[PDB]
RNA sequence: UCCCCACGCGUGUGGGGAUG
């Protein structure tokens, strides 16, 4: 019960306009990153996930990219990013294992009244959403004295211009992006692996949903 | 929360959102 996927670390170059474009617009980032696994996506063998990492200093922006298939970063423009070699990742997941995690996700609900997806409003609801999704996904958010072992380090409403070739009007993608960090435990290694590989919650094409775990 | 899909228990649930 090991599992496999590929992780790539990209260190983006603020001097590059293409990098700045993608850092500011998760949908454009989606378009850039997709090229690295273009044929796998078309063959229906791929689920690309990524996260723009929180910066804690003046360091350059770091983007973590997970793919099910081996990525080809030769597609990146010269100067766009420094690319660390994609590396096969075999997550160690066994029942009861405690792990630190980071997840930028879209805690949302589809309103009965409007049929539309909207953001859950309060921190309590965002945390409950995470607890629910983690448990359904074979993990479990740790609960220590002082509450759930999670912190919400960022909570922002994204309004992102979206445009595909052949489309006359460019739509506006609007999604709430919540950055969670904390501690969880593995419950069911197989379901937990599927959750790492498939991602958690909406907006996966927009740099949300990548559950990253580590001892 | 702008669009699309799946659905028989949820604040409706889940999935999708390149070919510049």
């Amino acid at each position: 019960g090991t599992g496999a996927m590929w992780l790539t670390k990209l260190v983006l170059n603020p001097a590059s306009r293409a990098a700045r474009r993608d850092l500011a617009n998760p949908y454009e980032m989606h378009r850039t990153l997709s090229k690295a696994v273009s044929r796998a996506l078309e063959e229906g063998r791929e689920r690309l996930l990524w996260r723009l990492e929180p910066a804690r200093g003046l360091e350059p922006p770091v983007v973590l990219v997970q793919t099910l298939t081996e990525p080809d970063w030769s597609v990146l423009d010269e100067g766009y990013a420094q690319v660390f070699p994609p590396k096969p990742f075999h997550p160690a997941l066994k029942p009861g294992q405690r792990l630190r995690f980071r997840l930028r996700a879209n805690p949302a609900k589809r309103l009965a009244a409007t049929g539309k997806r909207v953001a859950l409003k309060t921190p309590a609801e965002k945390v409950a959403w995470l607890e629910r999704r983690l448990e359904e996904g074979g993990f479990r958010l740790l609960e220590g004295e002082r509450g759930p072992w999670v912190q919400i380090l960022q909570d922002t409403f994204l309004e992102v211009r979206r445009k595909k070739d052949g489309e006359e009007a460019g739509k506006l993608l609007q999604v709430q992006a919540v950055l969670f960090e904390g501690r969880l435990e593995v419950v069911d290694p197989e379901r937990a692996l599927a959750t790492l590989r498939r991602g958690v919650g909406p907006g996966k094409a927009l740099g949300l949903g990548l559950l990253s775990v580590a001892p």
